[PDB]
């Protein structure tokens, strides 16, 4: 099966770019990362950041997290993400979605030993 840190990077890491590519790169990535298979997923976030970078907030300030659980924590540093958020006028299978950049601190939840990320949970 995937495992949970593999999914984290699969859904939400893309170092390769410095910054929300181009007006078409959330319906690139939403589907290139298979978020769009079963659904159009409504939100999601990718990191333009290291792999390690973003492992290391799992070391970093410890929030709640939007569950109630106490296994996130809040990046000391701001990083380059996009968020990419479904259009009105987006069906399924053809999803569609508005590319927004920006520079925020991420909250992630992480699990496991090694202790690392799992989920995204914000950006603030």
């Amino acid at each position: 099966k995937e495992t949970a840190a593999a999914k984290f990077e699969r859904q939400h890491m893309d170092s390769s770019t410095s910054a929300a590519s181009s007006s078409n790169y959330c319906n690139q990535m939403m589907k290139s990362r298979n978020l769009t298979k079963d659904r159009c997923k409504p939100v999601n976030t990718f990191v333009h950041e290291s792999l390690a970078d973003v492992q290391a907030v799992c070391s970093q300030k410890n929030v709640a997290c939007k569950n109630g659980q106490t296994n996130c924590y809040q990046s000391y540093s701001t990083m380059s993400i996009t968020d990419c958020r479904e259009t009105g006028s987006s069906k399924y299978p053809n999803c569609a979605y508005k590319t927004t950049q920006a520079n925020k601190h991420i909250i992630v939840a992480c699990e496991g030993n090694p202790y690392v990320p799992v989920h995204f949970d914000a950006s603030v």
